[PDB]
């Protein structure tokens, strides 16, 4: 079924959304620790009215649940020599969600799935391993859980349309 | 003239209420250091990232906020790494006359006046007693400065929801 | 009350530049203590091995003697924080970080240089001694409670 | 093709740590070139007077000779950028900044050490003739490719 934004509207590809914690403000790039400048992790900002850095969603126009999608940050400046597409840092113990993925490659494929009770609330899952969060340098950073795909340690998200 | 300052919704501005100060003329106004010689206190820059609303401010009077009256602007943030206040003030020592943080909200050094600006309703300028607030190129982008006397930096007040 | 000696066994002089080098990575340098405090600055051991530290000058309220009141002040051509380069204790913090911005003439900034353990020319800063704690940029100097002292040497800047 | 000498008049050896010190503040260090580029890093002259620089090792594709192809590589126990510590030229930039992340075995990273005017043990870096100079940048003078920045090699103790 279609993924819906905060207005209950269906999500469209090539359209800007803030990924907002459903559970501080939105999701933003920050470095994961002082050993890795590039590429960037994804942190929940502690500043309450910051909407997040907007993303666009691509499919390898509707965005459906349980389908392969790629998440790419939308930004006019990007100091790192790699892509704005989300992916998994394999090398790290933490399994941080990091930038620099290939939007066309399977390394960057996440699936949007329903989370708990409330409507328009979702989780990101990788194929079932769900996206959660861990304490890091700049705050909670998105990570891949070890998980059998439950909502226990999953980081719940909403999609707010950027106007 | 002493009429109420209005937000983007045409509603009258209230004290102790959060507003983004948005350029009326990139996103909102945010703290950043003015240059690589001064870490604290902070200047006020227009962010180049288009959907960033700014860091919210609250307005205080030494509940309505009126034009041509003494007010103090104070940033609202849960964390503040500099050892000084979130209240806007003028950096006297600098040639540029940067608007900086660390002022005393109760002291006259921090008093600005909100006045009507040129084109369009709900558009304002900040003036200090007449010396208006403009902008200059700096490290992180346009930084708010005090002018000498066209060059005013027009602003709107958006209510934080 | 005997003279403090540098790495060359020479007596320490006031108004003379020294690197404070860990006796136990490189020298001691200003860094912020955590992401909540930009200014003033803490004192961290750099992890880069050939960095000598930021030089300090020592003042007395020309010889620098052990067990006497001295003030340690960083020597740098640029200083972005709006406070002094003089070491002092951050009372407000739980960690009791040694921070910059003290008054060199005030007692808040007085440390005493005392002998440490075995080796010659090895000292500690003090009956509460200066130790170290894990922080943002590495080991940061702290005041210990009431073994854990951070041993130091003074290298003359040439 | 005579040997490059350090500040002690000793011949330079490969796989040996040297500070590259301005022959004309302190030594040469990594810093980002501007606020648009975090990685890879440029090479700036530190304004802090007693800082020796970040040490480098020199490799040849044990003596280091003038007018021969060499590669300069920073020596550090930590490196936050996802690329090499080997110096190279930023082609894409207008400024032609000397940046990190080159391949020490590839020709993109080859510089030549040549004698510089008057004083002994004073050298310049040249790329094949285009010499390495400096330009104003965010953190101070940054090394660039001209269309010369005199240097000395101090042995790390
Ligand atoms: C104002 C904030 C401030 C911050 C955040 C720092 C942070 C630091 N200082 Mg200090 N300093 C700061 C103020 C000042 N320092 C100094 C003088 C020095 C000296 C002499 C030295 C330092 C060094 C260091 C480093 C110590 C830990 C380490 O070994 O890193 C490991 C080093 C890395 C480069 C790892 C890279 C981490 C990376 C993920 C991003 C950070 C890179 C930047 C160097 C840090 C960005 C902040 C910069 C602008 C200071 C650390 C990067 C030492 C150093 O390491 O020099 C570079 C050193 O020798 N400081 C002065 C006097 C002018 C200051 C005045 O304000
Ligand atoms: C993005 C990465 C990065 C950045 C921004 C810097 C920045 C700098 N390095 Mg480098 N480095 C960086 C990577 C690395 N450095 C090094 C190794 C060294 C060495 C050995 C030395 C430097 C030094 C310097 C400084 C040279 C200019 C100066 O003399 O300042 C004057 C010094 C100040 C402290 C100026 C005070 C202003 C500053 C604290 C204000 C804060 C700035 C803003 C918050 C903006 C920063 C955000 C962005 C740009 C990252 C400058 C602070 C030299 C130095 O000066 O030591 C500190 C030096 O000796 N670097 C390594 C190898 C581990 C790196 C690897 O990633
Ligand atoms: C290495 C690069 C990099 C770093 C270190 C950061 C870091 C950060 N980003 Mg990100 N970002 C970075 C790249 C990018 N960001 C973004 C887009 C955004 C957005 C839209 C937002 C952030 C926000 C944040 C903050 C999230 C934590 C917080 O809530 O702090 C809150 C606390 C403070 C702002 C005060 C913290 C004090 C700080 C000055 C201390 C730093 C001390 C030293 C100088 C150390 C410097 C670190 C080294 C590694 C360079 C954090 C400061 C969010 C934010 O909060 O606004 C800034 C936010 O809304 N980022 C883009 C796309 C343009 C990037 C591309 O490179
Ligand atoms: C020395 C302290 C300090 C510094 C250097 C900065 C710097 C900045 N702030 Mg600020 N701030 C600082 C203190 C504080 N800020 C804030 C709250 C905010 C907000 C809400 C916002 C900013 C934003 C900005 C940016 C404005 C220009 C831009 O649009 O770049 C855009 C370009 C990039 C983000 C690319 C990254 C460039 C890269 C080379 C540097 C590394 C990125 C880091 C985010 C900056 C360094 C880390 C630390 C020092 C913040 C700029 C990165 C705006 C922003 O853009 O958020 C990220 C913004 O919306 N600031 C608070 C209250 C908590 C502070 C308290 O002290």
């Amino acid at each position: 079924e279609p993924v819906k934004d905060t207005n209950g509207n269906p999500l469209k590809i090539e359209t800007r959304y803030f990924i907002q914690p459903a559970s501080g403000g939105g999701l933003v790039p920050a470095n994961v620790d002082l050993s890795h400048l590039c590429p960037l992790g994804i942190v929940r900002t502690s500043l309450p009215y910051q909407p997040g850095l907007p993303v666009t969603i691509s499919t390898p126009n509707d965005v459906l649940t349980n389908t392969n999608i790629a998440i790419t940050f939308d930004a006019p400046i990007w100091p790192c020599p790699s892509s704005k597409t989300w992916t998994v840092d394999s090398s790290s113990e933490e399994k941080y969600i990091i930038t620099g993925g290939d939007p066309k490659s399977g390394e960057s494929f996440f699936r949007i799935e329903k989370y708990g009770n409330g409507k328009n609330t979702y989780k990101l899952v990788r194929y079932g391993k769900s996206v959660g969060s861990t304490k890091s340098l700049w705050g909670p950073a998105l990570v891949l859980n070890d998980d059998d795909d439950s909502d226990e340690n999953a980081f719940p998200i909403k999609f707010r349309e950027v106007d």
